């Protein structure tokens, strides 16, 4: 196990966004050409491993550990009367008091927070991505695809990430092996050799959320200066075509930063290797 290696995204340009917008609401028209320098990304979503040597080392207490509470799916026992604020919910305890992460080390770590997120990369000497780069990276060398492999959702016939399977939010058939998260390394990883950056666990990026972009071309763009709200990406094993089709590249959601529930998670980025 190497959990917290990363891969070198190469140099490039790429179109942002799209077009062709599926969720018009969330902004994810108008299409932008932006470049982005080389840097390096996490292959994997952060893991309850690595977390835990980050909690080992720093005595780290997450946000939903000091508030008390996190928001967990009901199915797996509000935004949506499925998203419970669960007492005692938080990443060693991911449905709540009486559950337990011993079983699922290799899981991605969930119930983090944007806050908790930038200790952890900070501590590991590495940061969050923005947007752009974690949207260049997802797309892994591929231009104006839905998702990181391309344009079907079972390529060859093969589950290609964790998200949902059957009705939503009454069933989910767990066709893809996994009803709620996966090992950090399942299913194949994309052109840049990253994994679960579509689906599994939403992923925290550094950018401040706003619905409003300029087509103008931009470099190495860090979002807007201000914000509420911050940019999460990628969907999760929750999502689904029906309700929540965020399992795309140029999908895009947000949080308030002091946000946690029991889909949200993240990886890093590094301008160099640490
Ligand atoms: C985080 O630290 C804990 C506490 O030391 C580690 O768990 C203990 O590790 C020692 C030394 O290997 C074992 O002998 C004990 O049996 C462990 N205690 C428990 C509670 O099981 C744990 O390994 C550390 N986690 C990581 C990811 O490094
Ligand atoms: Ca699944
Ligand atoms: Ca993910």
């Amino acid at each position: 196990l190497a959990h917290s290696k990363m891969v070198p995204i190469p140099a490039g340009v790429f179109t942002m966004g799209t077009d062709d917008p599926q969720i018009k609401q969330d902004g994810e028209a108008p299409a932008r050409r932006v470049t982005i320098d080389a840097f390096y990304m996490d292959a994997y979503e952060v893991s309850n491993t690595e977390f835990e040597k980050f909690v080992n080392s720093t005595g780290y207490l997450t946000e939903a550990e000091k508030f008390g509470d996190s928001f967990v799916f009901e199915g797996m026992l509000a935004a949506a009367p499925w998203w419970l604020p669960v007492k005692g919910a938080n990443w060693r305890h991911p449905e709540g008091p009486d559950s337990t992460i011993l079983h699922r080390p290799d899981h991605p770590v969930l119930h983090v927070s944007w806050n908790d997120a930038v200790a952890y990369c900070t501590w590991a000497g590495k940061r969050l991505p923005t947007e752009a780069e974690w949207e260049y990276s997802c797309r892994g060398g591929l231009h104006n695809r839905l998702f990181p492999w391309g344009n079907k959702l079972q390529p060859k016939g093969q589950h290609y990430a964790n998200i949902w399977q059957g009705e939503f939010p009454v069933t989910n058939t767990g066709e893809d092996g996994f009803q709620g998260t996966a090992p950090v390394d399942a299913f194949p990883p994309n052109g840049y050799g990253l994994y679960n950056i579509v689906g599994n666990a939403w992923e925290w990026t550094s950018d401040w959320w706003t619905v409003h972009h300029s087509v103008e071309e931009t470099l190495n763009p860090k979002g807007p200066p201000s914000g509420k709200d911050r940019v999460k990406k990628g969907g999760s094993y929750m999502s689904h075509r029906s309700y929540c089709y965020r399992y795309r590249c140029a999908a895009r959601s947000q949080n308030t930063p002091d946000s946690s529930a029991s889909n949200l998670g993240f990886r890093c980025a590094a301008d160099r290797l640490p």
